[PDB]
């Protein structure tokens, strides 16, 4: 009368290398790759980032999926704020951000406040990505053209690795291609 619930198999195959670059967007909407593309995963990389504040020192980690110097035109992957810092952040102590990928398919990011010795994490699961497979191709192919823009806008915005306190990602809804074109002879 009382049986057991048959569990289904829920594993899946992932990629061996990172098809895209994972990292943080710097104040300005420019993608700052922490884990670059073509890297063997799972992998754990750590890079040093800084923070820019308006009036109150607040650190927010904007995690983005893909290599895109136009991150402000795209949708953010994840974001976690760092708070609970006893000492006064003067902008001098840098923020250490570590991206540790697990074989199960989860991205465990961990930011360490070198100002107080605190560490915060969040398990982000994208599996195969949030963007469409067709868009993944653009994220790879166009990554080289935005690479040229990157070095330019990087200095123009004056943000190499500066994380902003609050990133306002506008929910720009992608429009369905209704532009009926035609080739000419």
């Amino acid at each position: 009368h009382m049986g057991d619930k048959s569990e289904n198999v829920q594993d899946l195959l992932l990629l061996d290398v990172a098809p895209l670059s994972l990292g943080l967007e710097t104040a300005g909407g420019v993608m700052t790759a922490l884990i670059k593309r073509n890297s063997t995963i799972p992998t754990k990389q750590t890079q040093i980032f800084t923070t820019y504040s308006d009036n109150q020192p607040g650190v927010l980690i904007q995690v983005y999926e893909g290599e895109r110097a136009m991150t402000k035109d795209n949708n953010l992957l994840g974001r976690f704020e760092l708070s609970g810092i006893p000492p006064a952040p003067r902008g001098v102590p840098q923020i250490e951000v570590t991206f540790d990928i697990d074989a199960n398919g989860i991205l465990n990011v961990t930011a360490t406040d070198k100002s107080t010795g605190k560490a915060n994490k969040i398990t982000i699961t994208n599996d195969k990505g949030r963007l469409s497979k067709e868009e993944i191709e653009r994220m790879v192919q166009e990554a080289e053209k935005y690479k040229a823009e990157d070095e330019v806008q990087r200095e123009r915005v004056s943000a190499k690795n500066a994380l902003e306190s609050y990133a306002f990602n506008m929910k720009s809804a992608v429009e369905d291609e209704g532009l009926k074109g035609k080739i000419s002879e």
